[PDB]
C-alpha cells in the first residue's frame, strides 16, 4: 500500500546487499537508503556511496554525442569510418557501410561475442576489426552494449580529449554533479560500493578490472544525489545554455526507421528507450556483473525515478517500473 | 522487398497448409490466399474457405456488450453475481467481489487451468481460487470472455449465436460468419492442423458451446474485410454501433504495466499508441492461428487466417505493418 512498502519488500526479494532509490513528483522527493555497501567490512550505504551505471552509462554518451551535432562538429549519417578508419565490418560477401546512426541507434548488426570481447580489459576499431555483422546496417534494432564505446572512440578523435575528460567538462561540472566520473580504469574510487554477483547467494566479485574500451558503454560512476540532479536536468531543461536544451531534445528522439514486434514498438532513443504508452515514458536499465540500476522519467508528471543497486538483479531492472505504476494508480 | 515475398517466405517458414491474408492502406486492398484448405484430398484454399478465429472472437464478444452498455442494458460497474448468480469465485480465504469490467479487460484473477477447462459456465467455475484480487493485474484468461458470452445470453433472453448474428453479422453483411452453437458441420471449413513433429490432422475433437465466444466465433477473409472496413469506416454506421465502437477501443488504464510493456486491453482489442493507435490481437486455437491489426490514420487494416497452430501467423500482421510503415521487416 504504502512506497517505502513496495521498495522495502522488493529490496529483499532481490537480495541486494545495498539499495538506493530516489522518488520525484510534483516536485517531491522521497529517498530510500537500504542495505550494506560491504557486507564483510558492514560498511552501510549512504548517499556517498558510488555504484557503476551499467548501460544508464550510454545516455552521457548519447547525450555528449548530440551535443557534438548541435555544435556542428558532427553529424548522425557520418560514415564511421572517417572516426575509426581501421574499422572494417563485413555483412555476407562484401564489407558493409555504417554510420554514426548505427550505432547511436544499435542497428549495426555488431555480434553478441562483442560485449565479453569489449569487457575484456588494441583500439576499438582494431578490437571489432574483421566482424561479422549479424544483419544489414540500419535493417533491425538489436541491443549490443559495445555500440556505445564504438561512440565513445567516436567522442575521442572528434573531440581530441579522452573520453573522461569530455563527460567532465561538457557534462559534470556544468551540471555540478561532483561524484560522477567516467572512469579510466582500475584506478580505485572512494566511497564506491562493493559488487556482488548472484547465486546461489550474493559472494564479492568487484575486483577484477573494467576495460576502459567499455567505460561508455558500461563504466560511469556516479551516486544517488548526482543521478537526482541528472534527473532534475533532464526534466527542467530551461536554465540550460541552449546547446544542452537542443541536445537534450535530439536526445530524447526515437529511431522509428527500424520494424516493430507485435507487442514492441518502443524506439531507441541516444541511450533511451522511448515510450507513448501512458507517456512520453522514458526510461533505461543498467545491468554489470555486479551492480543493476533503472531510470524513468514521466515528464507530463514531473516524475523522475531511479533505482541504484550493488549486486546483477532482473528485479532492479523492473523497480522503476513498479514504482511508476504505483504513482500512476496506486496500485503495483 | 516485396509484399508479396514477405508473406509467401512467412507461410513456407511458418509451415502451415493453407494462408489467407488480406491487407488494405489508403483504400488499396490486395489478397493473398495460398496452400490447401484440407491436405489429404488436395482441397485448395478458396475466398470461401472458413477458419476459426480462435481469440479474435473476443472483439465479436466484446462490441456485443459495448452494445448493450450504449443501450443502456448493462453497465461494466455492474455485479457479475446480477447475470451469474451461481458462480462464485474466492481469493484467498473469501469470496471476492466481481464486476463485468473484470472479464472485459482480465483483470479477473481466473486460474490457468480455466482454459484447458472451457476447451453453464458459472457452474463450471464455481469454487475456483483467484490468482489475484480483481482488478488487480492485467493476467489474459481466454474464459473471462466465455463468463461474458453468458452475461450476453441472460441480458438478451437469446442465445450467442442469435445475438451475434442479429447484432452483428447481419447488420454488416457478413453471410458466412457465425458463432458455432454445438458440433455440427460448417460447408467451406478448412481442417486443423497442429504442427509436430511434422502437422498432421488435430480436426475431430469436439467444440465446447461454453468456449464460443471467447474463440469458437467462424469466418472467412471476405467477411473479415468487411469486419475492419466496418471498424475503419464508421459513418453509414448507426449511432449506437458508432459509440458501441469507439468505447471499445478504450483501453484499460487501470492494472501495472511492465517495463517493456505498457500496452492496454480494450473490449477484445490490445491498444498501443506507439506508431499508433495500433490496434491488435491473435487467435491460436490448438489447430488453427490468426491475427487482425489496424492502424487507422492510414486506413491500414490486416488479417490473417491459418490452418494451423503457428507462432509465426501471431507476428505476421506486425511484419506487414513494418512493411507498410517503412518499407522493411
Ligand atoms: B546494458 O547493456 O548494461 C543494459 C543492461 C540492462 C538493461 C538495459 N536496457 C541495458
Ligand atoms: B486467444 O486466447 O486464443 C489468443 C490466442 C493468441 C493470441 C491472443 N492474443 C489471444
Amino acid at each position: 500500500e504504502r512506497l517505502s512498502t513496495l521498495i522495502h519488500q522488493r529490496m529483499q526479494e532481490a537480495k541486494v546487499p545495498a539499495l538506493s532509490v530516489s522518488v520525484t513528483i510534483k516536485g517531491v522527493r522521497q529517498r530510500f537508503v537500504y542495505g550494506v555497501a560491504d557486507v564483510a567490512s558492514q560498511k552501510a550505504n549512504t548517499l556517498d556511496t558510488v555504484y557503476e551505471l551499467g548501460s544508464m552509462s550510454k545516455a552521457f554518451t548519447g547525450l555528449v554525442v548530440q551535443i557534438l551535432i548541435q555544435e556542428g562538429r558532427l553529424r548522425q549519417g557520418d560514415d564511421i569510418i572517417t572516426y575509426l578508419p581501421e574499422m572494417r565490418l563485413n555483412y555476407q560477401g562484401k564489407p558493409a557501410s555504417l554510420t554514426v546512426a548505427d550505432f547511436l541507434y544499435h542497428t549495426s548488426g555488431l555480434p553478441f561475442s562483442t560485449l565479453a570481447r569489449l569487457e575484456n580489459p588494441s583500439a576499438v576499431a582494431q578490437q571489432l576489426r574483421n566482424e561479422n555483422l549479424l544483419f544489414a546496417p540500419g535493417a533491425k534494432f538489436s541491443y549490443a552494449s559495445a555500440n556505445y564505446d564504438v561512440l565513445g572512440a567516436v567522442i575521442e578523435n572528434v573531440t581530441g580529449k579522452t573520453f573522461t575528460e569530455v563527460i567532465a567538462e561538457r557534462l559534470t561540472q556544468p551540471l555540478g554533479m561532483s561524484a560522477t566520473v567516467a572512469v579510466k580504469g582500475d584506478e580505485i574510487i572512494v566511497n564506491k560500493a562493493s559488487g556482488y554477483k548472484l547465486g546461489f547467494g550474493k559472494p564479492v566479485l568487484f575486483h577484477a578490472p573494467l576495460a576502459r574500451n567499455h567505460v561508455p558503454a558500461a563504466y560511469i560512476h556516479s551516486t544517488l544525489p548526482d543521478m537526482e540532479i541528472w534527473i532534475d536536468a533532464w526534466l527542467h531543461r530551461k536554465a540550460l545554455p541552449a546547446t544542452l536544451r537542443e541536445a537534450m531534445s535530439n536526445s530524447w528522439r526515437g529511431n522509428s526507421d527500424v520494424p516493430l514486434a507485435a507487442d514492441n514498438r518502443i524506439l531507441y532513443a541516444s541511450g533511451w528507450f522511448i515510450d507513448q504508452n501512458q507517456g512520453p515514458y522514458i526510461s533505461h536499465g543498467g545491468q554489470n556483473p555486479n551492480f543493476s540500476s533503472c531510470i524513468a522519467l514521466r515528464p507530463d508528471q514531473q516524475i523522475g525515478i531511479v533505482a541504484l543497486a550493488n549486486m546483477n538483479s532482473n528485479l532492479i531492472l523492473q523497480l522503476c517500473a513498479d514504482i511508476d505504476n504505483y504513482l500512476r494508480i496506486g496500485k503495483y
